[PDB]
């Protein structure tokens, strides 16, 4: 129950993007966000506590809710081949109230790190040294400089790194090299994998008439499987495929879906991608965390005002013959004038990658072609 409350604020995050930009963001973990947010949540009283509580769902001070996060963070790294860490980057001469503390060191295993931010280039690159280290290199460079300064108090840091490989792998003998036209007037080759075999499939339509499939491709080990949902109309907004991204729904999905033998064609693609959210998290009603003169933080110190200045995510995805490699380094910036600019891509072909036992999202995005 938790966890369909994350993972229902980490898809409408998705969302909200997709109703503005237009198009989605590319690649995504509504995992790595809603657990930056819960952290941040830990440390917040008054009205941003209210607010937060309100807003993301789920309410992680309540007794025996960090019992049941570090349960569930337990399960989902339980499965070989995920890891999950987490901590908190703080400013050495700024207290941290035990409390916060020992609340991140239960729910999360996020344990302090002090850092000298009045040296914002070393920090920089201790910060980046732990992202690169629970991402297997694949992320060394989370943060760009000026990202930190001296003003700079606290990140919050979560990062997810997912190795699997498929139950059924491709042949690359199958892959066939087609050759899409592009705007500038060049081809592209795409490797386009093809492969013919019993999967779970079922065909759904959303309350606004919008018809689509979904089929669920299995990783070894029973747990993880990524789901592809794709619109029988592919000029259909990704904003229109919002209503069906709910832990209901994706169980539905399961209940409906029937192996039958399909050809599945999934390109072998890869994704690299960097969001910041704070526009987005303002727009769902979460702007007293971001006021300074506002914001409530008494739970991380009474010794000083404190407020969120940025929450950045930056995801890196795999996807070829053997498997998927996936990695999501997320942070919240307490004191930073960092800028991210924004690339969204309007096809509304999907995928998430799916946690069964919990029903966690780990990373959801785009299925990458031209």
């Amino acid at each position: 129950n938790l966890q369909e409350k994350q993972t229902d604020f980490g898809m409408r995050v998705f969302s909200q993007v997709a109703q503005n930009s237009k198009g989605s963001n590319l690649a995504f973990s509504p995992y790595g966000v809603a657990t930056i947010l819960a952290m941040a949540q830990l440390g917040a009283g008054g009205n941003t506590l209210k607010t937060l509580n309100a807003k993301l769902g789920f309410s992680l001070q309540e007794r025996g809710m960090a019992r049941q996060q570090r349960l569930l963070q337990r399960d989902i790294s339980s499965e070989e081949g995920v890891e999950l860490a987490s901590g908190v980057m703080v400013e050495r001469k700024m207290a941290l109230e035990k409390g916060f503390r020992r609340g991140l060191g239960k729910a999360f295993q996020a344990s302090p790190h002090q850092l000298d931010f009045s040296r914002p280039d070393q920090a920089l690159d201790i910060i980046n040294a732990w992202v690169s280290d629970h991402t297997a290199g694949t992320i060394p460079s989370f943060l760009s400089s000026g990202a930190l300064t001296d003003e700079t108090r606290m990140v919050l840091l979560n990062a997810l790194h997912f190795q699997g490989l498929w139950k059924v792998p491709f042949d690359p003998k199958m892959t066939e090299e087609r050759l899409f036209h592009c705007a500038n007037g060049s081809s592209v080759p795409v490797p386009m994998m093809r492969l013919t075999h019993r999967f779970k499939y079922g065909e759904f339509v959303t309350p606004d008439g919008v018809d689509y499939d979904v089929i669920e491709v299995p990783y070894e080990g029973e747990s993880l499987s990524m789901l592809l949902v794709s619109p029988f109309e592919p000029e259909t907004p990704v904003s229109s495929l919002s209503s069906e991204l709910t832990t209901q729904r994706l169980q539905q999905w399961r209940q409906e879906m029937r192996s039958v033998k399909r050809q599945l064609v999934l390109p072998r693609f890869t994704l690299d991608s960097e969001v910041e959210l704070k526009s987005i998290l303002i727009q769902m009603g979460l702007g007293d965390m971001f006021n300074l003169a506002k914001a409530d933080f008494t739970r991380i110190t009474t010794e000083q005002p404190l407020c969120v200045s940025k929450v950045l995510q930056k995801v890196k995805i795999e996807v070829n013959e053997e498997g998927t490699k996936a990695s999501a380094a997320t942070a919240a910036i307490l004191f930073s004038r960092m800028a991210v600019e924004e690339i969204t891509m309007n096809r509304p072909f999907l995928f998430l990658i799916h946690h069964k036992s919990t029903g966690a999202v780990l990373f959801m995005g785009q299925v990458n072609q031209p």
